[PDB]
């Protein structure tokens, strides 16, 4: 009797969504856990919560890629307290390693407690707008996540791929159209937020909104091939 099932992505599992919990014994933000022992065996699992997590929507609403994976080296710009860090975290395992940006100083209080725990987060509390100021501390990465919200993100979003991702590397960013602009339709803002990203040589290759978990939001995979 599986009780909880691996999930199309590796890492992720249905149990409804779960991640194996890097630290067992310990929750993150409330979240239940789950533990399951059979003999000497023991394996403990976080539920992630689509309500909290846009990755978790987007994954629940069907995307075909989240090239977060183990041993994966990620970009994270945005880690706020670090819900969405934590299940990447899992994911990547201890060999991966995820970069959580943020730049808030109250949210990096958060970011710096979950990561004395897991070895894999490195919290960077800085702006992401500058990255020449931390390029020294960004290996270079596999993938990019973005939480974007103005008109000036998706270009943030940019400057550091250019710096930090690999040529074929991928990214994922969610969009909430009202805030990037509340006067536009949603379609107007994700078009011209595509456009963006085009002419910055990130080629998005699926996108998807997250209803019935939030409004007017999209989140888009692509690679990124930077010119010569
Ligand atoms: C909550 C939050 C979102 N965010 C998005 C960006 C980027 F501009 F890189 F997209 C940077 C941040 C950040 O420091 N905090």
């Amino acid at each position: 009797n599986v009780m909880v099932e691996p999930h199309r992505h590796e890492g992720v599992f249905i149990c409804a969504l779960v991640t194996k919990n890097l630290v067992p014994g310990e929750s993150v933000y409330g979240e239940k856990r789950v533990s399951i022992s059979e003999g000497d065996d023991k394996i403990e699992y976080r539920a992630w919560n689509p309500f909290r997590s846009k990755l978790a929507a987007a994954i629940l609403g069907g995307v075909d890629q989240i090239h977060i994976k183990p041993g994966a080296k990620v970009l994270y710009l945005g880690a706020a307290s670090g819900t969405t860090v934590s299940h990447v975290s899992d994911i990547v395992g201890p060999d991966g390693l995820v970069y959580a940006v943020e730049f808030s100083h109250r949210s990096g209080r958060d970011l710096i407690n979950l990561a004395k725990k897991r070895t894999n987060i490195i919290p960077v509390i800085e702006d992401a707008r500058h990255p020449h100021k931390y390029r020294m501390l960004i290996a270079m990465v596999d993938v990019i996540f973005a939480d974007v919200a103005q008109p000036d993100q998706t270009r943030i979003v940019a400057l550091n791929a250019h710096t930090f991702l690999r040529n074929g590397g991928h990214f994922v960013i969610s969009i909430k159209a009202n805030c990037i602009d509340s006067t536009a339709s949603a379609e107007a803002v994700f078009a011209s937020e595509v456009k963006k990203m085009q002419q910055e040589n990130m080629k998005p290759q699926e996108q998807l909104t997250l209803e019935p978990y939030e409004r007017d939001h999209a989140v888009v995979v692509g690679v990124y091939r930077p010119p010569p």
